[PDB]
């Protein structure tokens, strides 16, 4: 009698993502290469469970009595070290209890949740990110209807942040915009802003009035979880409300079970209170309430000195296996012939940096040398080890 | 100057459950019952951790050696047994390919996950929910700017699912809409159809040609696993499109890991790979992939046949408290001279039924009885063990 619902809706375009993904698991050949994960791997190219992470899940296991329903904003606790560790001890945003947060299914989840927030909320109806940025930033703020717009950020042929160019595209950002940063270590390129350049960032906020919104997924991958937290707490010492959406994906290795946060700030306790009342809302239309193993197993890390200690090493061993890689990637291209300076990826953190290459040195990479990239040129540093190194960069000479 | 974004926000109104669950835990009574919990509760009152649940969380944390992200859609064989558990094995649906399953953060992910795609995808302008509904149904459709209208359902009065009054309802119902069926246990009412009223109920659908979503929460808590999936086979059988949005949450006890499902059907492979494909979208534009602890415990229990044996039988148990309380409070009520007819309580499924107390009375009860209930009169069975039975119900009878 009647035509069906579904038959006219349309296929999505391939996902290159998953396309670049199953390309290589098609591939054969055994010296393959794999710079194009966008997850930490060790120096056997594995991603493991953390040490710290074990044992916290084994406590778990040994003393959880029931899996009862989290309240909307999740693990009180989970919410308490997320503020102390992204505001620092005794931050004067605490102390004024000006901070709620909202345990979410990842920073993903913190953005999304952010977004919908804002839409029903406010009157923002504009969000500014970088060029480039994360590739999911765009899809989640206009899935809330909200326009995306990009602002100068990496210059590709020079290796750097452009400043002057960020601070002059923003003149177009209007009070009632929102402005999205990365905390540390930009994806994809690996250029943070300097704290000066943080501080002419949030005295600018101030005097054009636009929302800051600090995407902080990496904590503890740049320099240190405190000096990473340096610009987040540079505009937090300025501008009376922020939000903020924390992952503790990358710096836990907890990617699969979707922790972390979204938090609100505002000019005093009443202010963040009305505000949160109605991010509330939005989860609960939403997923309703968040996954407690993740986020319970990094509560129970933050909250026993021993765990914390034995997190803090293994992170520490993380980010000094990145930089090493960096260090050896730069040495061994020169040493192999680059004819080209590479100095601009130890100048860089994270695990991420734009390679320069072209989309067809990446294809040729790929195609005659197993080494696998992004199509943008992006490269994961963790995806090379001591053992690798030096037929990649023999690949990567042999394509200039 | 500038003033806050967040200045002028309005608060949302409290969740008049809070309000009363504060009350509940000041009260000071040695005599209180609460009857408005939310969740399932053994004869002592706890919510434990299933034993089959356990079984599987040292699996895991004995064989687990990675966290990556699982696929936007989820673990697969979460997806298959999901599958099989609700169209059963040798399915022609799954043999024809006609079914994709995405694993969710609970059945509310899944619900919000088909309301982003219908509005994003589809002309669907408009979803009809039961009255009364699961409370948060309205919320979930509205953010995705779907209109929400109610159809007959129950008889307060009389206690009865008022069949003839649904039918007559729905005329109003269009070949473009979407109409939503609770699969069993009638949240709050605890009154399903019968099979041939869900078999009436498939050939309205294919006969007005709107699209039926069903909402499947507590498979296994009214007859049994099998009979339980009766309704939605049978439309499974009839409607060549569908939705499903199933959860994990009550039957396996695993409430606060967010363990569900969002199932497309369509007429043919094609069909649903396509429409499957902008679903994997709203996902990406959402919490991006779901959380694996919980889902992959369901996994585990379902692929091994101990178990399996082990859930079972613990879900039975539940089955079957529930069944011996809902008997036992009929009984009690007769006992303490209430004369007035409960035996709907008997012929209904689930842990919740409308009590059929006004809000004066519910009032009374909580402030003279330390009976708690719900405003709308919503009882959970669950709350009532043999101990608290007569009190209980001399109360009941007091206010009546």
């Amino acid at each position: 009698h009647h035509v069906g619902t579904f038959e006219n809706i349309t296929a999505a375009p391939a996902d290159p993502i998953l396309g670049l993904a199953d390309l290589f698991r098609a591939d054969e050949r055994p010296g393959k290469v794999d710079l194009g994960v966008g997850v930490y791997k060790d120096e056997t190219g594995k991603t493991p469970v953390m040490t710290s992470v074990k044992k916290a899940e084994q406590y778990l296991l040994e003393n959880e009595t029931t899996k009862t329903y989290l309240g909307i904003d999740g693990i009180p606790e989970f919410g308490r070290c997320t503020q102390e560790l992204l505001f620092g001890k005794g931050s004067a945003l605490i102390n004024d209890k000006r901070a709620r947060t909202a345990q979410t299914p990842g920073g993903s989840g913190a953005l999304r949740v952010a977004a919908d927030f804002l839409a029903k909320n406010t009157s923002v109806k504009r969000v500014w990110v970088s060029n480039p940025t994360w590739p999911n930033h765009k899809a989640i703020f206009n899935s809330a209807g909200l326009e995306v717009r990009e602002y100068a950020y990496y210059d590709a042929e020079n290796h750097t942040l452009d400043f002057d160019a960020l601070i002059n595209s923003l003149n177009e950002a209007q009070a009632g915009d929102v402005v999205l940063f990365h905390g540390c270590c930009h994806n994809p390129t690996g250029i943070d802003p300097t704290l000066e350049q943080w501080q002419t960032l949030a005295q600018l906020s101030v005097e054009k009035g636009w929302l800051p919104l600090i995407d902080i997924a990496y904590q503890g991958f740049g320099r240190g979880l405190e000096e990473d937290a340096e610009g987040l707490r540079a505009f937090a010492a300025m501008h009376k409300e922020l939000i903020v959406a924390s992952s503790c994906s990358k710096n836990f290795s907890l990617y699969n079970e979707r922790v972390g946060a979204c938090t609100l700030v505002a000019a005093d306790s009443e202010t963040v209170d009305r505000a949160f009342s109605q991010m509330k809302a939005a989860i609960r239309a939403n997923y309703s309430s968040p996954p407690a193993h993740g986020a319970s197993v990094v509560a129970t890390i933050l909250s026993n000195d021993a765990l914390r200690a034995i997190w803090e090493q293994e992170l520490t061993d993380m980010r000094q296996r990145i930089q090493r890689m960096r260090q050896l990637f730069v040495n061994t291209l020169q040493e192999k012939g680059a004819n080209r300076d590479f100095s601009f990826i130890i100048k860089q953190n994270g695990m991420f940096s734009f390679s320069g290459l072209t989309k067809e040195q990446v294809l040729r990479l790929r195609e005659e040398f197993g080494v696998y990239a992004v199509a943008s040129g992006r490269i994961n540093v963790a995806g090379m080890t001591p053992d690798n190194m030096a037929p990649l960069c023999e690949a990567i000479v042999a394509v200039l």
